[PDB]
């Protein structure tokens, strides 16, 4: 549970959006389990724009916020599951943490704003969905 509202658009996890969020798709990528679809109200979350490896994301099933340490966003392997037979995600950024499969669309952030959002995870890792190449989302 969790979607970014920037602009017009609502980022969420592609394994996770709803009907109304495909009948108003604007981009998706199942490589990437990024969904991006229109909105009439105008969102006010803030995009970073950096080479951050550091912030903060919020645990649905902890009720906390954690300060997580987190790689550059690469091809990582992600095992077979109920929505994605096993494949290598692009764009995705590991760090250690705490995670449950209810907690993917919790958000990431560094002090210049939103990362991406939680959308791997699994043996006291934590692995995130990056936002910040997708320039579009501003303009
Ligand atoms: C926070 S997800 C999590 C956390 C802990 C343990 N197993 C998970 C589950 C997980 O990693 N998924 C399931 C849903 C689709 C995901 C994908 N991008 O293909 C992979
Ligand atoms: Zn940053």
């Amino acid at each position: 549970s969790g979607a970014i509202y920037v602009g017009n658009y609502r980022v969420v996890n592609r394994h996770l959006a709803t009907h109304n969020d495909w009948a108003n798709l604007v981009w998706e990528d199942s490589s990437r389990d990024l969904l991006v679809s229109s909105t009439t109200a105008q969102g006010c979350d803030t995009i970073a724009r950096c080479d951050c490896q550091t912030g903060v994301y919020y645990c649905s099933s902890r009720r906390k916020h954690y300060p997580v340490s987190f790689s550059k966003p690469s091809l990582i392997f992600v095992e077979a599951s109920e929505y994605y037979p096993a494949r290598y995600q692009s764009h995705l950024m590991l760090a250690v943490g705490h995670s449950e499969p209810g907690d993917c669309g919790g958000i990431l952030r560094c002090q210049h704003g939103v990362v991406g959002i939680v959308s791997t995870g699994g043996n006291g890792l934590v692995g995130f969905a990056d936002v910040r190449d997708l320039l579009w989302l501003d303009e």
